[PDB]
């Protein structure tokens, strides 16, 4: 009769652009981070039942600061969001998705511990993850490890090797179109091709340099448009974002697109 992890009132093109969805956003530092460096927790007070969680880690030398910007956009329209430091800076991405699904650990743990804010608040069933360079190469591992993550949405990634044919957990990379740190033709765009068995999405951001994806961008009404409804889409199951999640935007932003096995 209905989708029970269906959240908040129906989309529209405007509301997906606006720099905050329909929920109200607090969050916390985490006290003693298990297994990872440190970590702040976005989540929703009134989402009117319990929500999915998703994992971001940054890139090599890089901090919380850098992909901060995702902790507010996913938690108004209906996510709990953990965002990440590293044990060290100059880990590597085999390390990073290590740190990523401890991040993941913690969360599900602290939905049963009555003094968190976020006690009762998580469907632990559901998850997924996100990242940037070393991280979204941590990603695609995570991904290609625990196939019971429901979505992943990686950014600008970048690993030792561009082969992901296991991949079963629907996938959108992000991607940069002048990105001279992790070059487009030599990973982004290989880690793309390599995946045949899911549903997978590649949007390639105009102009754009190695941080075209990071807090303060110039994009943030296309590039959270897409990743909310896709995250809305797979971890949800919520039909009312399938033409969201699938679509060609047509923009004058995006210099190439690319999508297989969505609808």
């Amino acid at each position: 009769q209905t989708n029970p992890y269906a959240r908040g009132p129906n989309p529209t093109a405007a509301s997906l652009e606006a720099s905050a969805g329909p929920f109200t956003v607090r969050s916390f530092t985490v006290s003693r981070p298990s297994g990872y460096g440190a970590g702040t927790v976005y989540y929703p007070t009134n989402a009117g039942g319990t929500v999915g969680a998703i994992a971001i880690v940054p890139g090599y030398t890089a901090r919380q600061s850098s992909i901060k910007w995702w902790g507010p956009r996913l938690a108004s329209h209906g996510f709990v969001v953990i965002t990440i430091d590293t044990n060290s800076t100059l880990d590597q991405p085999s390390s990073r998705s290590s740190q990523q699904m401890a991040a993941l650990r913690q969360v599900a743990s602290l939905n049963g511990t009555s003094s968190s804010p976020i006690y009762g608040k998580v469907d632990t069933a559901r998850m997924g993850v996100m990242g940037w360079s070393m991280g979204g190469g941590g990603s695609l591992i995570s991904a290609a490890n625990n196939p019971s993550l429901k979505a992943a949405a990686p950014q600008a990634p970048w690993d030792s090797s561009t082969n992901f044919s296991s991949v079963t957990v629907p996938t959108l990379i992000f991607a940069c179109e002048n990105d001279s740190i992790a070059p487009v033709n030599s990973s982004a765009l290989p880690i793309y091709d390599s995946m045949s068995r899911n549903a997978k999405q590649f949007l390639e951001i105009n102009g754009g340099s190695h941080s075209c994806a990071n807090s303060g961008n110039s994009n943030q009404a296309l590039i959270g448009k897409k990743g909310v409804a896709w995250m809305k889409r797979f971890m949800d199951n919520d039909t009312r974002y399938s033409t969201f999640a699938c679509e060609n935007p047509n923009s004058t932003r995006v210099s190439d697109f690319r999508t297989a096995n969505c609808s």
